[PDB]
């Protein structure tokens, strides 16, 4: 609770101007300071649950040196809306890297479940979690069905601070080994689709990696990063939303917003 913030920000405000509620959880890696506001309420995961599995095909690799040269042949009943990199590799097939850079740079929803059918399932993803002692990740569902995202739904849920308590051990940490850990990192620096959430927050001269999530519905989205500032340790965050009512829109700005006030709450110049 010490250096848990030790500078308000005004959170509810945000929220109550996106008409939802927000959750984030922003930990500075070198004092260990950190913005928390609504960081232990669960929120649907949407793709982001994509960098975890990827992470988890990292760990898997270690042990299994052929995995990510692997080619993955899968016909046309694998392909769901928003493949946009595994539509194009139908009639080749793709490797599990490839698969796994697209799950986390393109948010390709067939690659994504293509490396769950390998990893065992939701179950076997929420298995690598819990190895590295997450105990709130639960991923429920296969991931080619449009699953809903309604309020008071745990199921495909985390929290603000558990994503990055994990984020954090993976791409900072020792849960994985580090050739691995780079390569994370270098598929979360790569990631196309983030360009308006926390990245928009972040000076161009900084590194940052992230992954994003986007459910119908419920103005539900969200987006978690390392961040690299110039001359200081990493910062590691987190953003989630979600809204009472089935119409309500999400919005990348709110995200960006969130993400302004946990770096100024970390007293972090950008
Ligand atoms: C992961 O979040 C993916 N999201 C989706 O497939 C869902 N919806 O997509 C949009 C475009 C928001 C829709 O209106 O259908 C979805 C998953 S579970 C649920 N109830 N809806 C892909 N990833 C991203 C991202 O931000 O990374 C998207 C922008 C949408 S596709």
């Amino acid at each position: 609770h010490m250096l848990t913030n030790l500078v308000a920000e005004p959170f509810a405000k945000l929220e109550q101007d996106f008409g939802g509620s927000i959750g984030v959880y922003a930990m500075d890696t070198g004092s260990g300071a950190t913005v928390s506001y609504r960081a232990e309420e669960r929120f649907p995961l949407c793709s982001s649950f994509k960098g975890f599995l990827a992470a988890a095909v990292l760990a898997r690799s270690q042990q299994q040196a052929g995995l990510l040269d692997t080619p993955i042949r899968y016909g046309k009943n694998a392909l769901v809306r928003w493949s946009p990199i595994s539509e194009k590799y139908l009639t080749t097939g793709m490797t599990v890297a490839e698969l796994s850079a697209a799950a986390v740079q393109y948010s390709d929803n067939a690659a994504a479940n293509l490396l769950l059918k390998e990893l065992g399932g939701p179950a076997g993803l929420t298995a690598f979690m819990r190895s590295i002692g997450d105990t709130t990740f639960r991923l429920d569902r296969w991931q080619l069905e449009l699953n809903s995202a309604i309020p008071g739904d745990a199921r495909d849920t985390s929290s603000p601070r558990a994503v990055t308590e994990s984020l954090q051990k993976l791409t900072l940490g020792s849960a994985l080994a580090a050739p691995q850990r780079q390569q994370f990192v270098d598929w979360l620096k790569g990631n196309t689709t983030g360009n308006h959430r926390i990245r928009a927050a972040v000076p161009a001269d900084w590194a940052v990696g992230d992954k994003t999530g986007t459910c119908g519905g419920y103005g539900t989205a969200n987006d978690y990063a390392v961040v690299w500032p110039t001359g200081r340790a990493p910062i590691v965050l987190a953003v989630y939303t979600r809204a009472p009512n089935k119409d309500d829109k999400h919005s990348e700005a709110v995200i960006a917003a969130a993400a302004r006030l946990a770096l100024e709450g970390l007293g972090v110049n950008g």
